[PDB]
């Protein structure tokens, strides 16, 4: 059979490039270029364009695409738009996969909620046993917003079972406000800091810390972003200061080398990039996880059989028969992608059991150990 | 029926088909978002009665809330504890929402010298008798109870 898929992307202003659907186009193109796995034939997509800052427009467009007939829904790309679409997803037996983070609730039915984001409690536990491993009695972690510590529920209760000294830093949303915090921490004799931020602020943080001359080996820097390779770190004349970070991606599986050189060449033929921190030839987190989601749909289609899309109305509501079967196809897939092994639980739709590579900066990146999800860290 | 955003959305559709000057409810933060987007698309005034998770990206004047925000509560609890000052305190919360509404007490070491112990009750409706046992064994007697 020939199936259809609905691509719900919210257009972001100041960027007509929108690398997200470009990544999706490569995903569908490459899966159509691989011939050793035919589900029954080639597969085709359906895409409609939605503007940002409005979810119910995406709602009509999703139900119109469903009336056209699609196997599942991709997105939405905004947190607010995620909440609304499960209203129709729950009805008509519509499974949904999410590419945007959302707070787990009790209204959520674990059958139609699937997200490709890693478990954040694992990240908190990982930084816990790492700081236990090298044994920092003094730790300062900086966050930007209220949600930041919901990444880190456990280090706040760390002094309970294990004695420790904990300090925290907060920055106003204006990145030009880093000078008072930085001067007060340097006058506080605070030398060990852990960064809980994303890639949108790593460059500004590093340039700010570079400007006022805090490059001494006394400091030790850690990041929660996963694009540590995606951002350039060869800014230190001597790389003697301990740079520590986590890596979930890998350069092994020479198909990964093929796709990185791929991405390099299209970005060369792409229009000029909108972010100066990005350099060609190497993936970001969102692109990798959404490639893995496309892979999940690929094996779902390959294991799919005797399945067709149907015209379903958001105004006339009838439960569509192939909901649970497609959700099962999603639910018992096995694959070791760019994120590693995939594990499923009936308590949520997030993926679990990930392994994080610890990275050290190249001397003036490097692999120095590994952490297992269920057996701790293995050092080399 | 509790926790059904689809039926709430259809009831909102019925109400707007009738035509109303204001819409009240629902009481589920999960459910209010869908109807809120529906009615923002339909651009009508509305009043909501419970706190909703921050998920705003553009200024919507369509969202008229009457609920004690956690932020005023926050500055209130800070100035109260500062008035009757201490050196060591302890905090216990329910879930991430407790973190959202107590980020400032978490930050309390930064602005002034103060010690906070961060506790959390099991999410199974069980007894935290150990937690309090080690808390009294810690020679600390002053714990906030942030709870519904």
């Amino acid at each position: 059979q020939v199936l259809r898929i609905g691509g719900i992307f919210e257009t972001v202003e100041n960027e007509p490039v929108n690398v997200e659907e470009l990544a999706f186009k490569f995903a569908v193109t490459s899966i159509n270029r691989n011939r050793t796995l035919m589900p029954n034939t080639t597969l085709t997509y359906d895409i409609q364009r939605i503007n940002l800052f409005d979810s119910f427009e995406a709602s009509r467009r999703a139900c119109d695409q469903l009336a056209l007939g699609v196997a599942a829904l991709f997105g939405p790309s905004h947190s607010s738009s995620v909440s609304a679409v499960q209203s129709i997803c729950n009805a008509l037996e519509v499974p949904h996969i999410q590419t945007r983070w959302k707070h787990p609730s009790v209204d959520s039915r674990d059958l139609f909620y699937i997200n490709l984001y890693p478990d954040y409690a694992a990240i908190s536990r990982a930084v816990l046993d790492l700081v236990l491993y090298y044994n920092w009695k003094t730790v300062t972690v900086v966050y930007e917003d209220s949600t930041g510590l919901i990444r880190l529920q456990e280090l706040i209760k760390a002094p309970s079972r294990y004695n420790i000294k904990i300090k925290i830093r907060q920055l106003p949303p204006a990145n030009k406000d880093a000078k008072p915090l930085l001067k007060e921490m340097k006058k506080s004799k605070e030398f060990y800091v852990i960064f809980d931020c994303s890639h949108e602020t790593a460059a500004e943080i590093l340039k700010q810390i570079l400007f006022m001359g805090m490059m001494t080996e006394y400091y030790h820097y850690f990041f929660t972003t996963l694009d540590l390779f995606a951002l350039d770190l060869e800014l230190y004349r001597y790389s003697g200061v301990n740079m520590t970070g986590f890596r979930l991606l890998n350069i092994d599986n020479p198909h990964v080398s093929s796709i990185i050189e791929k991405w390099s060449m299209e970005r060369l033929q792409a229009p000029p990039r909108p972010e100066t921190g990005l350099l060609d030839g190497m993936m970001t987190t969102e692109a990798a996880l959404m490639y893995d989601a496309v892979y999940m749909v690929a094996i779902a289609s390959h294991r799919a059989s005797q399945l067709t899309v149907s015209s379903l109305q958001c105004h006339r509501h009838k439960p569509w028969r192939l909901g649970p079967r497609f959700m099962n196809l999603i639910k018992e897939a096995r694959w070791d992608g760019l994120t590693g092994r995939i594990t499923f639980n009936k308590t949520d739709g997030l993926r679990k059991d990930f392994d994080l590579d610890i990275i050290s900066l190249k001397e003036e990146w490097k692999k120095i150990g590994i952490w297992n999800s269920n057996s701790g860290l293995n050092m080399t």
